[PDB]
């Protein structure tokens, strides 16, 4: 599907056998969840954004449902105020900007 | 035209008469360029994100061009690390998420 930019782009995911929303981000590196019970293990890592940075868990190798598409990718866990799907798990669905 | 993400959405904007890099990104609501000498009225705004808010200048109508694309629209000016390019010009330039 093709989505216009006149709304946020929002869409549903799944991670960790949970429904959530969140925002496709074409200027993001990574994908930022909010903070959640995730099995597997994870390392400390400071991401950054307009603001400076957060601190997040970084788990590698995650299995993540994207508006039905699935991708295996890193994901950080840590207080986003929006999950975010990054780069790292867009080009994995095929995602593209066009215009 | 068609921009895969392996890579940052880079584009070359013209604001103020200077050319300058800038992100092209679908998780921003609204445009925000670093610390420039810009004409015209402005008011104080603050804006948020990732770790946090940033204290901005807001122009409203500022003709910008935007990979070779003419845009008329509010322009944020502030600390922020990356040239963005938010949905309000976004969607001027008719960029849209396929995938
Ligand atoms: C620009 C503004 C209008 C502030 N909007 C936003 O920030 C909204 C805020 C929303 C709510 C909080 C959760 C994030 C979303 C999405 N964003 C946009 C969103 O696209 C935002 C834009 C951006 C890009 C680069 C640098 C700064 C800011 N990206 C990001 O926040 C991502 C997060 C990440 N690490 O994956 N940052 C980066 O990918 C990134 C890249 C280069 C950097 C260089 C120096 C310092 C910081 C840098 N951060
Ligand atoms: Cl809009
Ligand atoms: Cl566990
Ligand atoms: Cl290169
Ligand atoms: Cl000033
Ligand atoms: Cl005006
Ligand atoms: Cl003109
Ligand atoms: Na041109």
């Amino acid at each position: 599907p093709q989505i216009t930019l006149w709304k946020r782009p929002l869409v549903t995911i799944k991670i960790g056998g949970q429904l959530k929303e969140a925002l496709l981000d074409t200027g993001a590196d990574d994908t930022v969840i909010e903070e959640m019970s995730l099995p597997g293990r994870w390392k400390p890592k400071m991401i950054g954004g307009i603001g400076g940075f957060i601190k997040v868990r970084q788990y590698d190798q995650i299995i993540i449902e994207i508006a039905g598409h699935k991708a295996i990718g890193t994901v950080l866990v840590g207080p986003t105020p929006v999950n975010i799907i990054g780069r790292n798990l867009l080009t994995q669905i095929g995602a593209t900007l066009n215009f």
